[PDB]
């Protein structure tokens, strides 16, 4: 089996939100053809798969030109961890080996070419993570985390909550919209963050993350310049 | 000298953002008024303190029946810290003993019972800082730090950026609406925050802090229910 690089877009029916939410409408394109056109833009990727188990988000993926994965009802449940999709997409089309992307559809910022960008990041020979992340509106070190009921403590030093967030290391979160993983290492671990973990940095603008009408609206709003 | 719990309340005409905040109007009373209503309302102060250095800003706070400080342009500058706002208002009113209590006047939401409630957290005989604070919408063990050019490390675990959000602990963030201190320890110290720091939990709605002509709808809308 020679190496493969696989997109897999994980798009059930039953959301656990907005309904309907991976086939609505931006632009005249669904979020779902977003993210579609996007990994073929990319030209990253031998295998785009959509796994889904809507009957409504399988014709749309068919019409993109991309394979179509069919989840039981058991892996398209709201207890079913996405890392079990992306599992039985890659046995379903037979691939263990070379590299597989997660790209989910509430990501529609994210373009193409930021695809091809995270993947310049991915390193064959040491096969740690590439995740797409955003920058902390608020610095995580300025934060205090509950030890005991009503007791608290610094994240790491009381004197971080006071200093210019500047002298601070620069911090980053995961914005969910690329996931790019060493595919043995992926089905080894069980898990979508793998070390050496690196970041591929995008704008707050790009990591929008769609959950409410409003943010759809946000998004199409952006991409009018 | 007997101790005096006094409320110090920043209010500068030049503010580095939106122009003349501490006078913009929501629901007819200015940012300011509605940090000395809470300061009244909450019965906690012996001494209520304005400290300005801007006309406009000075008879408004006299019109609301508390004391002005005038603070000289130095410290009045986009380079001088709160903490020397606050030892100038104590040195100039002669208080060196009890409690001070910062009252930022963009936190417009923070009310007079809100400032009650964090108050009975001060513990008299240990003498930490109690500062209110949010729950953070982004949990900061989901984030990576930066370490060196392009390397970034986990806050804590790299298997906390996959960790269901309510399996990590909670987390805080301090919002800024009320910092309560030990008079001598906050001129000791000469900072806001002070071991061991006891925090006044706000929720995001009422923790709103106002920076844009946005916030300042967006705050009003919240006081029409
Ligand atoms: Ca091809
Ligand atoms: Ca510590
Ligand atoms: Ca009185
Ligand atoms: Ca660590």
């Amino acid at each position: 089996m020679e190496k493969q690089n696989i997109a897999v877009i994980l798009a059930r029916q039953n959301s656990k939100g907005l309904p309907l939410k991976n086939l609505r409408k931006m632009n005249g394109i669904s979020l779902l053809g977003h993210t579609i056109n996007a990994a073929i833009s990319s030209k990253c990727f031998d295998r785009i798969i959509v796994s889904t188990d809507g009957g409504l988000i399988a014709e749309e993926a068919k019409n993109f030109g991309v394979e179509v994965v069919l989840r039981p009802a058991e892996l398209a449940s709201d207890t079913a961890s996405s890392i079990s999709g992306v599992i039985h997409a890659l046995e379903t089309i037979g691939s263990n080996s070379g590299t597989v992307t997660l790209l989910q559809p509430t990501s529609p910022l994210r373009t193409g070419a930021h695809i091809r960008e995270a993947f310049s990041l991915f390193d064959e020979k040491i096969k740690g993570s590439v995740v797409s992340a955003c920058p902390m509106e608020h610095h995580p070190l300025k934060t205090l985390l509950q030890i005991n009921n009503g007791e608290y403590a610094p994240m790491r030093h009381l004197s971080d909550l006071e200093q210019p967030r500047q002298q601070l290391p620069q911090a980053f979160r995961p914005n969910g919209a690329i996931y790019i993983n060493d595919t043995a290492s992926l089905i080894a671990n069980n898990c979508f963050f793998i070390a050496p973990t690196k970041l591929y940095i995008m704008s707050h603008q790009d990591s929008i993350d769609i959950d409410t009408e409003l943010d759809l609206q946000q998004a199409e709003n952006i991409l009018n310049h």
